[PDB]
This record gives C-alpha cells, sequence and structure tokens, in this order.
C-alpha cells in the first residue's frame, strides 16, 4: 500500500505521514524544499521510514512515485498558502488567482493525475486537507475561505463520481491543529506560549485546547484504512468544537 | 472502559457492540427483548463477550451498568422507530409525539442520566445514531426526518457544552447500512436479493452497495478510542455517497 | 387572502401581522392572552386591522378561522418558549418534553391541521419561525437548539411533500431580532439600553446591530406573496451575519 | 439607485434587469454581445428602460457606470459558463482554471472593483448568482459544482467583513430556472417541450415545474430593496424543492 503526502512539513503533513507509516504504508512525501537535495537528504536521514521526493508538480510527482514504489493507493493533498487579513478592496485580483491556484487548483491537479490508475485498479483513497474557514465565522479572510470551500466541494463532488469505481474521497477541514515548527497554521509559538493566544483558543473552541498532529494523523489513517469507505463524501470538521460564542450577558 | 449500546439487535447495534468489544471495551448491551430472561440468556450464550442487561428505562439502565461494572465511559444511543410513509394530514399529532419520544427524547434521557458521572471524572464519549434523513431528499417522511434532525442537533449542541469537561459528542447519520434480519432499516432481504431493491441502491448511492455493520462499528469504535476527540460535534453522513441524481437526459 | 399568526405579541408576531395586513391580507391572530376577553378586546381596539382570536389549540384555531374568515391561505407559526441556560445533567427529561412540545409539536400540529384544505385548494403558504440556535455556537442551550432544529427540519421535509400540491414551506431562523416589549427574545431593555449588551451585539453580529420587526415582517410578507414559491424548503437565517469571531491576536 | 447586472441575456439576467427596473432602480446591463454596437443598440431598442453598456472587463465596466450614472449601489454578478459532464481524468487542469476564472475569479473581480466606493458611502448591495450544484447530488460535474461553491463561500465570507460597512452580500444558488432562448441553463426547449425533460423535472423537483425568471428577479429585487438587509450572508437555494428521491420500492 503506497501513499503520497504533500507539503510534508506543514499543516497536516507530519501527523499524516508518520501515522500512515506506522499503519504499514510506504509513504512518499513531497515538500517545496525537497527541491534542494540538501534539504531532501537531511529528511531521509531523520526519517528512514518515510521516503521523500524532489519532484514538485503533480504529474511528475505521480509518475515518479508510480515508477519507484508501485502505484498510488492513497493521496493526501495537504494544501497550504499564507493567510493575510486584508479587506476585499485592498487585494489584487491576481492575489485570489494565486490563492485559488494554491488551495484549489493544486488538489484538482493531483486528483486528476492519479484518478485513472486508481479507477483502473478499482481502488484508492483521496483526501484533501482544507479548512474550517469555509463558510466560517472570520472577517477579512475572503480569498482563503472561498478557495478552501472550493476544495471541500471538489472533494464531495469527486466522491460522487468515483464511488462507482470503489474510490472514497474525503475532505478534512481543520482549525487550531498544532503545526509545531511549521507556520501553517498553529505553530507552538505563539499558540502554546503567548498568553493572549492561549486565552483565544480557550474562549472559542469547545475542548478549550489546540488539536494535535497525532489526532489529525489518526483520522487520515482511519479514512485511508478501507475500514469506513461508506463515509465517502464527508467533510470532517477537524476543529475541537470551534466556534463557541458566549451566552448573553446579564 | 465500559460502553453501553442500546437496542443492540437492530440498526447500528451489532456492529457497535461486536467492534467495541473487539477493541477491548467492556460492552453492556440493552434491548427491548432482554426484558425476558430467555431472550437475554440466549444472546449471552451466542455472544459471550457481550453482557446483556435486563433494564429498560433510561435511569435504571445506567445505574445497573454502573453497579455491575463501575462506570460508563461510552454511551452509544442506538435509537430506533418504524418508518411509515404517510402524508402530513394523515398523521395524528400523537404519532409525532411518539416518534419524538423514541428518537429524540430517548437519547436526551440517556445523555442526561450519564452526564454528571462523566463530567465528574472529566472523561467519556457520547454517540447518537440518527439517520441521513435529516435534511434529506425524501417526502412523506416528515416525522422521522425531523425527529432525527433534533437528535443530531442535540449531539452538536451537547458537544459545545461538554467540551469544557473533555467530553466528545457525536452523531452518526446513516443510510443503506445492512441490518441483518433486523427491519431497521435495511434487512438483507429484500435489500440484497430483490432486483428492484438492488437497483434502487445502485441508482441513488455513490458506492453502489449497502453499507456494512462492520463499517459502522469501525466508526463508533474509532470515535470512542480517544484517538480523535477533536472531531467532537461532528455529524457523520454514513450514506455511501447518497443521494446521486442522474444527469440531464 | 387569509393569514393566521400565532403568539402575536412576541418574537416575530407583530412584525408579521402588521406587514401581512398592509399587504392586503386579512390577518387573524392568536395569543395565549386572548384567553381573557379582557386582553383580546384591548387589542382589537388597538389594532382594528388585525383580527384577534380567543381560541388556543391548533384545531379550534383553524376551524374558528376557517369558519369566520373563509379559508387559511397563510400560516405563520411564530413559536416561543423560555430559554434557560442549564447544563444537561441539571434538566428534567420532562423539561425537554415541554420544550419540544412548545417549539416542535406545536407547528407540526398547526400544519397537520391546515394541510388538507390547503392541499384541496392546491394553494397556501406555511412558515415556521424557528431559531439560528439550531446547529449554532452557544453552550448549555441544548434542549432549545435541538427542538428548534427539529422545527426547521420539519419545514424542509414538509416542503418536499407539499410541493406536489403547490404549497411552499419555509423556516425563518432568527437571531437578534428586536422583540420590543416582548421578552421573546431581544427586548429593547436591555438590548438597546445596557452597554454590556450593545457591546455583545456589536462584537458578534456582522451588521453590528439588532434586526428589526419590520425586517422580519417584510421577509414573511415576501414569502407569503406567491412571488418566490420556487424557494420552497429554504431555512432563512435571519441573523445579521451572526456569528462573527475575531481574528487571531498578535 | 443604480444596479449593474452582468451577462444580462443569460441565466438570471433578464429577470434581474427587468424586475430591478420595474422597481425604479436605474439598471446598467453588461453582456458579451454588447461588445458589438449593433447587438447593443438592438437591445437598447427592445428594452428602452435598461441601459446596456459596451465595457467588458471588470474594472472598465464599474468606472463606465460610475461615469454615466454617478455611483453603483447594487452589483448583480450573474455568472455563467458551459456545463459539460466529463469524468475527472478526462479534463485538463486548464479546463478547471478556466471554469474558476468565469465562476469564481469573476465575481471576486467585480466585488473588488466596487467595494471601496460602497464602503465609503457605507451603503450598497452585492448579489452573486451561483448554482444549486455546490454540495449537490450530481456526478462528473466536479469543476462546475466546486467553482460554484467557492463563489457562494465568497459571498458568505464577504458578508462578514462588509457588515461593518452596512453592506449586505448574498448568493443565489439556482436550479431549474427557465432561461428563455438562453442555453444557461434551462432553455424552454427542450425543457418545456421534450417529454423526457418534462418528466425529469416532475421527478426530481418538489414543485414539479421549472422556476421562472420572474421568481428569480423578484428575489434579487427584494434582496436589493433594503427591506431585509438582515439576511446578509444568506445562500439562497432557488431550486423548487430539488432534489427529491423516491421512497423504497
Ligand atoms: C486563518 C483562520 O484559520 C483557519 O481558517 C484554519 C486553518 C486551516 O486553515
Ligand atoms: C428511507 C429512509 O431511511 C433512512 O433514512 C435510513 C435509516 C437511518 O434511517
Ligand atoms: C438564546 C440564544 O438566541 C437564539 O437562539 C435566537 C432566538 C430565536 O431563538
Ligand atoms: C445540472 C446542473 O445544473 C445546475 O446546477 C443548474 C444551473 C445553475 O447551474
Ligand atoms: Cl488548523
Ligand atoms: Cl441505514
Ligand atoms: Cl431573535
Ligand atoms: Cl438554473
Amino acid at each position: 500500500s503506497t501513499a503520497i503526502v504533500t507539503n510534508v512539513k506543514h499543516f497536516g503533513g507530519m501527523g499524516s505521514a508518520l501515522r500512515l507509516s506506522e499503519a504499514g504504508h510506504t509513504v512518499a512525501c513531497h515538500d517545496e524544499s525537497f527541491k534542494h537535495q540538501d534539504e531532501l537528504e537531511a529528511f531521509a536521514e531523520t526519517y528512514p521510514q518515510l521516503i521523500p521526493m524532489s519532484e514538485q508538480e503533480p504529474v511528475e510527482l505521480i509518475e515518479a512515485v508510480t515508477s519507484a514504489l508501485g502505484h498510488v493507493d492513497i493521496l493526501v493533498s495537504n494544501d497550504i498558502a499564507p493567510v493575510e487579513w486584508r479587506p476585499i478592496d485592498k487585494y489584487a485580483v491576481e492575489d485570489y488567482r494565486d490563492m485559488v491556484e494554491a488551495l484549489q487548483i493544486k488538489p484538482f491537479a493531483l486528483a486528476n493525475a492519479v484518478a485513472s490508475q486508481m479507477k483502473r485498479r478499482k481502488s484508492g483513497h483521496i483526501i484533501f486537507i482544507t479548512s474550517a474557514a469555509s463558510f466560517g465565522p472570520w472577517k477579512e479572510l475572503s480569498t482563503y475561505a472561498s478557495a478552501r470551500a472550493g476544495a471541500s466541494a471538489l472533494a464531495n463532488a469527486l466522491s460522487k463520481e468515483l464511488g462507482e469505481h470503489n474510490i472514497p474521497v474525503f475532505a478534512i477541514a481543520p482549525n487550531g491543529v498544532d503545526s509545531g515548527d511549521s507556520p501553517y497554521y498553529y505553530p507552538s509559538e505563539p499558540w502554546k506560549t503567548s498568553p493572549e493566544h492561549v486565552a483565544w483558543v480557550r474562549k472559542y473552541t469547545a475542548l478549550q485546547r489546540l488539536g494535535t498532529q497525532k489526532e489529525l494523523g489518526e483520522l487520515v489513517t482511519f479514512l485511508a484504512s478501507g475500514s469506513c469507505d461508506y463515509l465517502t463524501g464527508q467533510v470532517f470538521w477537524l476543529a475541537g468544537g470551534f466556534p463557541v460564542v458566549e451566552r448573553w450577558p446579564g
């Protein structure tokens, strides 16, 4: 069983790769930095069980993995872009293009590249990591929220056609997941350290804590196991009960 | 840990008990048939890893399990009631009351009975098994669809208050799960044999099969493992892609 | 064209009755207080254009209206119950029964009582006023939120069967609508007066204001006009953008 | 007040312009055909209460209307693109880019161009006409369904930030609205004549007819009247009950 996890150093990246690996999958990993064989090797050394790739774009990643490791059973399209809090009139239209390109076109591209071998083998699983920002409660986050909703709708739409061919498709829409060293999107500093921040997580999520990489990885692994294919189409809000807003005063 | 699965013979019951058990939970099982000794012992003999309980009403069941076993960590409120397709004006009000009694009042009563215990220890898991009928595509299913939505909304709402106390709350909202010889809600006959049933499922569900007990058990067990408490509040659409509608002709 | 509006003194009651009336409907009104012909008459005197009823329960209301005024074209099931912020283990099961009875069984009962004449005339409109508390962000509001979600699901389910017979069914799920004198659910005091309260509406809704009776009445009247029957099934969140939660700190 | 309705000849266009106008708004109308003088004047002559504009691209259109008419109060982004049913692997990436360009980038561009003006005066209305396809029951509609969801999510999101400035934002998400001789998306032939089309609509929609231009115009006009700004953020499912699925056989 062969898996690919994209952007392996951020967001849901590590939780996913590490848990799948433990589950017995051969896990190919992609990251922008794996461009420099510098960075690639310091990661092969640190994680002998994962197997990182240099390839960057969807089709060369899929061919590279198919060639080296057999055939992709599992795609985890762990998608990232920076989050800027501009209001609408202050963005460039091109900014939305780049945002959509990053969060919406990318997973289309990955799924479009993997789909026909999965369909031929009548087997595979496809998971997008999106965001609870879709139809969420934030302001001045317009580009990000819509692009992410794009990607979750893609996942649901795709399930509908691939179910014929035994291929479940899922979206995982997180908020407040511990990214650790990565800035995408809840790095320890300042999210564990800054008092103001620990107060914010405390006020607005219901479990009054950040989620964990391990939690995110366990779900990915559960979905990837073939244990619950009937859930196909589901958007999972991976968010600890966010949002919670206080009772009336007085 | 200790789980209670209600109406174990039906709907999501067997998948939940079998699979919980398989996962080393201690599983007490409620059923309307366990009110008779003979029905109970037969079950205990067929499924010696489960412990079937005789108690029927909510408060009585929870104390009984707390006695025999010390604490209830995992409540699976596996709620059932007969679906009949009638138009709104052919019902009587009390038919709706009854449906709300079985589908909505009942999970509230179990949750209510177990909560303090759970909150005291700042640990536990609560799972309601509702139905994909909630905001669903059916007609003349008005009492059932709405009662199920109330139960699902109740899960979501409880998850908000009970986060404070480290208590995950979920709803599993199924359609087309294989129910063995149970008429709730997709018994293998006619659903596995009769051609017009076989084709209806091929037509309206994405994966083009029924769901299995094992898939739903696997879900419950997962939610109750503590491996992913952070999904708290989730309403799970266990419906194999349902519904799909054909393109334009 | 004949309309009935329930609990006419609270929640969406007045906005609805007054606007329908202006729209040219004969508006029968129900309120618990119309029990005492004391209260009934001081309301017929104050609103000569509305026509209040003494009848309390669904079937005697519908028969009474059908008999006096012709035939019910429009039902507005403006439903109310008190809101208590207990946690779950502190409620009596009977409390949920009373809550469900009030917010869920009542509109079932009203629609069940009106449905077959509307179906015979192949004409009518049915609107439940529910709440944005359904699947909403509050805590310790469990009974209320679920009962209200019950009632919105009813509305959506009912649309599906009555569309055959030319009958649109809608739910209107409000938050922060000015109730005025009524305590159900945003009376002027303290919602306009209390500083702490004006701050809360300001922080959590996006229009940073309470909604108005006039707004609520205009929507009801729009839905009741026969201008947009194709919307049938819709739950309208009548809530001014609630909830909004602040950006991260720092 | 002054409204702009884009792609006026198609989809939600005519209902929106006609009905806005009927409501005393001043209505500037965009279309891809108005790039030709002859196509434009013909329209102006058929519909002398509308003012058709020649400008095509987002920034150019908004300044042109602001010139001729002084301010834009109401933006109706009536967005269109051809639906073709292909499986995911039969598309090329750039087909998805193009669909996102027309359905998602485009309303963003119009909203972006008009916003400051609107925010300055702390008044205005923004309406996106998307589609009920978003979380919909279709297959092989993957690019269209997802592009439309992004646009709907964009409406919701904008409504949050633009409340601050008294700006209501909505999405109208239709299915089965009569489009006259427009192929976007339910032209009267074959949808009013051909039996298999007539029956598909009778089968899957609750009200068992098409929606009318007038119903959608009525909606837009209402949203833009300021009579109910408090619905801001709403995604409107203008789909006549769709979808309904048959009971068990
Ligand atoms: C920026 C607000 O936070 C989120 O949207 C969650 C994160 C996963 O995308
Ligand atoms: C056709 C109606 O049946 C269902 O909703 C499935 C079962 C869970 O309720
Ligand atoms: C008590 C919290 O406020 C609401 O749920 C809105 C009101 C209409 O029911
Ligand atoms: C069958 C797909 O067509 C639609 O979604 C209706 C139109 C608005 O997009
Ligand atoms: Cl996150
Ligand atoms: Cl089922
Ligand atoms: Cl309210
Ligand atoms: Cl349409």
